[PDB]
């Protein structure tokens, strides 16, 4: 694996917050990582990693630090720009990321946009964050156990599959992996539960998904956010918020989750820094 | 190059899909052509059954009308559409093979849904004729409103575009959606029709051309498995009137933007003018 491009149809979905937490987990496992960000308007990711620089500047920290590349001099300009400058923006980025980097993860909004569509065809393992609910698995598609044909696709599982007809056009024949990462919700209602889990399985089998666990919904990760810092950074040497058993328990959520994706030996490493820290 | 393998379509079935098929099928003969026809709709089989009833009605007179190759996929389709894909498939590439071999056009007719014998059918196409009436209701197969949901037919036309490119067909494949017009139609929702198919022609990939009308006299004729091409004093089972030789003419509008009227058998004495 070196492409991980991590998206949803509508953002959300601790989308930013995993793609962030991914990234750091490879620098701790050694590794160089090229971070791109296009979501134009929004720049979550990107404007966590500026955070981290800023943060990490105005302590004299040293943590590990990506080559965060943006597409212009102005990406929120950009995104009202014409379809062919962003594409152009792009490739200019991509070019530079592997040129440089292990690992090039790239967190994309969804829509139908060139940009988004060929990010996934670089793809060697797309990141799909999904809540755990009906709506959500909306935005999958629609299969029948009418039969369990597909009966409606979707419009993020179209940018999926023009992901992997540009993968193979471009004579690359490594399969794309697909894993969509189900976050738990506090809210999940007794009656859904048994069609929750057979709605996913039926979508992933026909639409060509596999399935990882996500991240819970959690404050502790919107707290950490304006210090551009994840679970992994913190210590007692590094803690400008309270560490408490909230971190520890995303951090294994954070195991299970990179395990899925097939990246457990390419991370950090999971004394207990965390636990030292609480 | 020139058209071969012609797969008409649509997500449901209705839109005079088999009526249409057929009277490409007989126009294509009379233009000269061997033709070959695939039913893939194994349940129903409305475009086999045509051509069977045509061959019994024609063995039955002392008649000579051309007739196209019409090639089943095994035994007794009806039965094959219960067994495993794979069979289903075997049966297909079998049929393909020979209307390949045989035929200069290949015309199979589809019912869409999400079957490996119906994306590969599409994946053979040169041209795909999609039948469509002409409702929001029903442009909803082709997809909604930039896109925000594709269709299930949209995405197998897409596949098909996908297998011709990676089998090394390096023309594209032409997609001509034919909306029929509606006797219900309301004047007043012409330009929202019209606005909204167009929309979707753009970001879904496919141009527009006139349908058929539907019309009690493709019922009438059915059982004798003839088309409007067909008709003269000598063969006229069924009275001939107007509204066949309206027909005729909406025919000839939709062959044109198939882009096949230069073979068209005929699409001197009027012999469907001389039956009335």
């Amino acid at each position: 694996t070196r492409v991980i491009v991590v998206g949803n149809e509508k953002g959300g979905a601790g989308k930013s917050t995993i793609a962030v937490h991914l990234v750091t987990a490879l620098l701790y496992g050694g590794a160089k990582v090229a971070v791109i960000d296009l979501d134009l308007r929004q720049r979550t990711s990107a404007r966590f990693f500026e955070n981290r620089r800023a943060w990490l500047d105005n302590k004299k920290i040293e943590l590990p630090e990506p080559l965060a590349l943006n597409l212009s001099d102005n990406d929120v300009a950009l995104a009202e720009r014409p379809e062919e400058e962003q594409v152009a923006g792009f490739e200019a980025a991509f070019a530079r990321a592997m040129a440089e980097c292990d690992f090039i993860l790239i967190d994309t909004p969804g829509g139908d946009s060139a940009i988004t569509r060929m990010a996934h065809g670089r793809a060697d393992l797309v990141v799909t964050p999904m809540n755990d609910s009906f709506v959500d698995f909306d935005m999958l598609g629609t299969v029948d156990p009418v039969t369990l044909e597909l009966t409606k696709p979707s419009l993020y599982s179209l940018t999926v599959w023009e992901g992997r007809k540009q993968r193979a056009l471009s004579g690359q024949r490594q399969a794309m992996d697909w894993v969509v990462l189900r976050n738990r919700l506090a809210t999940t209602e007794a009656r859904n539960r048994k069609r929750l889990e057979d709605r996913l399985n039926a979508l992933a089998k026909r639409v060509g998904f596999r399935i990882g666990p996500g991240l819970r919904d959690r404050v502790i990760y919107r707290e950490l956010f304006p210090f551009g810092l994840t679970i992994a950074d913190l210590s007692p040497q590094v803690r400008p918020v309270p560490v408490s058993l909230q971190h520890l328990a995303a951090r294994q959520e954070l195991r299970a989750l990179m395990h899925s994706l097939g990246l457990s030996a390419y991370s950090g490493e999971t004394v207990d820094k965390l636990a030292a820290a609480l």
